[PDB]
């Protein structure tokens, strides 16, 4: 895997994707109109499809030996199997806002959303365009080719190895809780759409995962992927504290942050950071008197040694809880699909038991996680009632 691409297979993708919208315009769920829209971006991932095999109406052999393409379709029909079946074990919750099950329908909305995004990226105009693409940080892009040369799409393990030599890489979950960050299409795979996004977003490319761990794994005030009403709401418990601040990604706007702030008149406003890398607008906003307290908290951090040569260092309870935030606590974090159903001991790691045999089978080494030494297992139910 993966295998090459017939138009058996793209026909097949789209009766799937199809289902997921029939399912989805049902009015007993009421969606939110708000980015990610699965009901808008499914038929424009459609109508992109097309003028992809538009293009490649003459040539259709060189099409289906493109490796990222394989890749794509491959998640493709996954991630929307994996809808599908969302609705089907779901039931009567999927109704009732907030559930479980309903919550992972915005994460998967949230994937479905990078995807179209990473698409139109690498196939501007219907075009293969992914040998060429600018990765817009210098020092980042010399990297990737130096280590992956042309390749659009690289395993990532493969990544993580390679990144390993330049910038550090201490435990596995560290290693885990990196690729929540930066694998938006959660596919296993890393790609030069989403390499550029991330360095984009923790710059500069010397102090990269230096700056990863203190904006957002250690960081209050990091929010990942909300909406700008998500950040009203959050923040308007705080109206009556000026000061009071959280940063979100966008998924409308990939590659910057915005930063949402408390005045003294009571109003919630809204920055973007341009030219200057996050720590700098932060520590520049700390010395106006605008960014104050991450989250409303009076505990904001001194980011003020990343402009430094040289220096800190992230507990592992930190780490996995960071692996928590982007999804609910149901989910198992290394297959995203199944819920967890077993406990390591005595790391105390959970998963579901397909991951953890699969990772015995493929001779790993001790969890999957932490690698540790695995002494014994217990069982655990994750949804208890239901
Ligand atoms: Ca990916
Ligand atoms: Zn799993
Ligand atoms: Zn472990």
């Amino acid at each position: 895997p993966p295998g090459t691409v017939d138009k058996k297979m793209v026909e097949k993708c789209w009766k799937l994707m199809d289902k997921v919208v029939r399912l989805c315009q049902n009015p007993k769920l009421a969606l939110k109109n708000s980015p990610p829209y699965i009901l808008d971006l499914l038929p424009d991932t459609y109508q992109h499809l097309r003028t992809i095999l538009s293009r490649y109406e003459g040539k259709m052999e060189t099409l289906g030996e493109n490796e990222y393409f394989r890749v794509f379709m491959e998640n493709l029909m996954k991630k929307t199997k994996q809808t599908i079946s969302l609705f089907k074990e779901g039931k009567e919750r999927m109704y009732e806002e907030n559930s479980q099950p309903r919550r992972n329908l915005t994460k998967l909305s949230l994937i479905f959303s990078h995807m179209l995004a990473e698409l139109k990226g690498i196939f501007p105009s219907g075009l293969f365009q992914g040998d060429t693409f600018r990765i817009t940080k210098a020092d980042a892009a010399e990297f990737w080719r130096k280590a992956f040369g042309e390749k659009t799409i690289v395993p990532w393990k493969s990544f993580r190895q390679a990144l390993h030599e330049v910038h550090p890489i201490s435990s596995g979950l560290e290693a885990m809780a990196l690729k929540s960050t930066i694998d938006l299409t959660c596919n296993d795979y890393i790609s030069v759409f989403e390499f550029d996004i991330f360095t984009r977003l923790f710059q500069p490319w010397s102090s990269l995962l230096r700056n990863w761990n203190s904006l957002a794994v250690t960081h209050p005030g990091y929010m990942a992927f909300l909406t700008y009403d998500e950040v009203k709401a959050r923040l308007q418990k705080f109206i009556h504290k000026p000061g009071s601040y959280i940063f979100r990604l966008s998924c409308t706007r990939l590659g910057q942050w915005a930063i949402g702030y408390v005045t003294a008149d009571g109003n919630i406003l809204q920055t973007i950071p341009h030219n200057k890398p996050l720590f700098q607008a932060l520590i520049d906003g700390f010395r106006e008197g605008f960014y104050l307290f991450p989250d409303g908290r009076n505990q904001n951090p001194d980011l003020t040694g990343l402009c430094e040569p040289t220096h800190i260092k992230v507990t592992q309870e930190q780490y996995e809880l960071f692996c928590e935030m982007g999804s609910t606590f149901q989910l198992c974090k290394i297959c995203a699909e199944n819920d967890k159903d077993v406990k390591i001991e005595p790391c105390g790691h959970l998963m579901c038991t397909s991951c953890l045999t699969s990772w015995q089978e493929s001779e790993g080494q001790g969890c999957p996680f932490c690698r540790c030494e695995i002494k014994g297992t217990e069982p655990i139910v994750v949804d208890p009632f239901d």
